[PDB]
């Protein structure tokens, strides 16, 4: 009978974990690099790797409820579950729809981003976190602003800029005190975080200011769900039950 496989980086997974075991189910957790189920953290070594573990563990469903600009992993739950006849949800959030008031341009990747930033200089909220900031001293000349998580260990990558630290789950109110006591005048953002990521997004609304904003990365066709009761929903379907049935 059932055995489930659930693929993290993210909050909408955390949440999954709770049901799962609130439920009954049996299932595993995977992170990459506490949760209420047994928890895996190595990575598989690629596909099939994935296909070796998919088989041994008789793992009969999988949730990929990983991060969206994480695709690599995405892509290879695909094969791995295709090529293993294994069924496969994603938990992915839906990603931010523009409404009235939002001034939002779409880009690629994180290279288009920064070939979209102004020629004039400008201060430039980048709230990627995080990683590939390096990639934006490629235009120098704007007053940079980021948000870590952690202390800089080590100096700034981009030439004028300003870091802060960022504790979370981050508040309109703050946001917006963040941005207007530093003038921002431009943000960078990815389509993609839970918690109060969609924060920023709002107090750039409320300063009249655009959004350059990252689209998420391709990935191969599988079953989406959109939200916890769809995922739970989907297990049905598909005749997966708690310990006991």
């Amino acid at each position: 009978m059932t055995r489930l496989l659930v693929l993290g980086g993210t909050t909408e997974a955390s949440r999954l974990a709770k049901q799962d075991a609130d439920q009954g189910f049996e299932a595993v957790f995977s992170y990459a690099g506490a949760q209420p189920l047994p928890t895996r953290i190595g990575g598989f070594g690629g596909v099939a790797g994935l296909v070796d573990y998919l088989t041994r563990e008789g793992v009969s469903h999988v949730i990929d409820a990983t991060h969206p600009f994480a695709a690599q992993m995405s892509a290879n739950a695909v094969a791995a579950c295709a090529q293993t006849g294994v069924a496969l949800c994603a938990f992915e959030r839906a990603p931010w729809t523009a409404q009235a008031g939002d001034r939002w341009t779409h880009v690629p990747d994180l290279a288009a981003a920064v070939a979209a930033l102004p020629q004039a200089p400008a201060r430039v909220f980048l709230a990627i976190g995080k990683q590939h900031l390096r990639d934006f001293s490629a235009a120098p000349q704007h007053h940079y602003l980021l948000r870590l998580v952690d202390p800089p260990e080590g100096p700034l990558p981009v030439p004028d800029a300003r870091a802060v630290i960022a504790r979370g789950p981050f508040t309109v109110q703050g946001d917006t005190e963040l941005l207007r006591s530093e003038t921002i005048t431009h943000v960078v953002a990815k389509n993609a975080g839970g918690a109060g990521a969609e924060a920023k997004l709002i107090a750039a609304r409320s300063l009249g200011l655009p959004v350059i904003l990252i689209d998420r990365p391709a990935v191969p066709a599988r079953d989406i769900c959109a939200t916890l009761e769809g995922v739970m929903g989907w297990l049905a379907d598909h005749g997966a039950t708690p310990r006991g049935v």
